[PDB]
């Protein structure tokens, strides 16, 4: 089996976590523990009941130089009642480390006498949003020498009150910053947290649920009349092994299927208007390669899971975020360097953006010179 010992902490650590009574890891420390040592940032899915307080304190307690005394660590929280939860677990698996003083800081404590703590050396904060952001700004709180921090129930700290504050947070922190982020739900919120800010992070308990990782994606400025013209020639310019084209309407679906059919290109297309044996059939000799290119709306439900298709096209432009993510994401099994592409109206602009900030990523425009090692 697996044991602590394996991970290679500290004596005084290993002692003080083998006091609260912790003999063998649970799963998501066994996952995120040899991880977070490592530098990787995580982001992972895990139920409020924490639980996952554990997870990522004994790495955090471990990457700690107590010849320094800056803060060298943070952990967030959203509720005052959670702080005083994960800050006496991180004191009790701490009493063997020589020195290691954690400040507990929250709405509900006196702000005063801990502007006057903070004179002193701390190197571990446990905070909610508000008063952390109140004693940085301030200057009490010397946060320049952070190499970790920690996002607990970051649906609740990514909501719309807490999430520009949760911003400016890390504004005040280094470049390079590990961050470990642990949530319950998977909105679109954490998408932008992670899209934003997060570095190649680790994904546990992630598989089935979508994410632009790997997808290069760009955006041309054209009309409904010149759309076909643009796509002619990224069938011409692009080196594609399979495709895949979503429009707004099997009407235009196929309507496209036929004009494109009739320039000496191969596809075939499927939509909502069709019998389900026969899409399956189609879906099916697609993913056989008897074609390179598909014509759909949004039928799926899934993640697009085949893994010759290294381009996506977006004909007619979504209005919602979520549709964008389902044609373009991955479900985490299948990371290729998949291009992403979308034929923009004017329309389309306030959406382009909207989408744009809302998954908290960048949408470039198309170099004509696309390099092929991006796919």
């Amino acid at each position: 089996g697996n044991e602590f010992e394996d991970y290679c902490l500290k004596r005084e650590l290993l002692m003080g976590i083998f006091e609260m009574g912790w003999e063998k890891p649970s799963p998501i420390q066994e996952e995120s523990i040899p991880i977070a040592l490592s530098g990787r940032d995580i982001l992972a899915r895990a139920k409020n009941g924490t639980g996952k307080s554990g997870a990522y304190l004994i790495p955090l307690l471990e990457r700690l130089d107590l010849k320094k005394d800056n803060i060298q660590a943070m952990v967030i929280v959203p509720t005052r009642e959670l702080a005083l939860q994960v800050s006496q677990i991180c004191i009790q698996v701490s009493k063997h480390m020589g020195g290691a003083k954690v400040m507990a800081t929250t709405g509900g404590t006196n702000l005063r006498d801990d502007i006057m703590r903070l004179d002193d050396t701390v190197h571990v904060v446990i905070a909610t949003p508000g008063r952390i952001l109140d004693l940085i700004k301030k200057g009490v709180a010397k946060v320049d020498h952070v190499q970790m921090i920690v996002l607990d129930e970051a649906d609740k700290l990514l909501s719309q009150d807490f999430v520009q504050i949760m911003e400016d947070i890390i504004l005040t922190l280094p470049k390079n910053r590990q961050i470990l982020l642990y949530s319950a739900t998977f909105p679109l919120s954490v998408q932008k947290f992670m899209n934003s800010h997060l570095q190649k992070p680790y994904e546990i308990n992630l598989m089935e649920e979508l994410t632009l990782k790997g997808v290069t994606q760009y955006y041309a400025y054209v009309t409904e009349r010149q759309k076909v013209h643009c796509l002619n020639t990224l069938f011409s310019r692009l080196q594609i092994n399979q495709s895949i084209i979503f429009c707004n309407s099997s009407q235009r679906v196929e309507l496209l299927a036929k004009k494109i059919s009739q320039l000496g290109y191969s596809c075939f297309y499927i939509h909502a208007k069709m019998r389900q044996e026969h899409r399956n059939r189609v879906f099916h000799d697609f993913r056989n390669g008897l074609c390179r290119n598909l014509v759909c709306t949004d039928l799926f439900t899934r993640g697009i899971d085949i893994q010759a298709v290294n381009v996506v096209i977006n004909f007619d432009f979504p209005k919602l975020a979520e549709t964008y993510l389902h044609r373009i994401g991955r479900s985490g099994r299948f990371g290729h360097l998949g291009l992403a592409i979308n034929l923009i109206t004017y329309d389309d602009r306030f959406n382009l953006k909207s989408i744009e900030e809302q998954l908290g990523t960048e949408i470039k425009p198309i170099p004509s010179n696309i390099d092929k090692s991006l796919y």
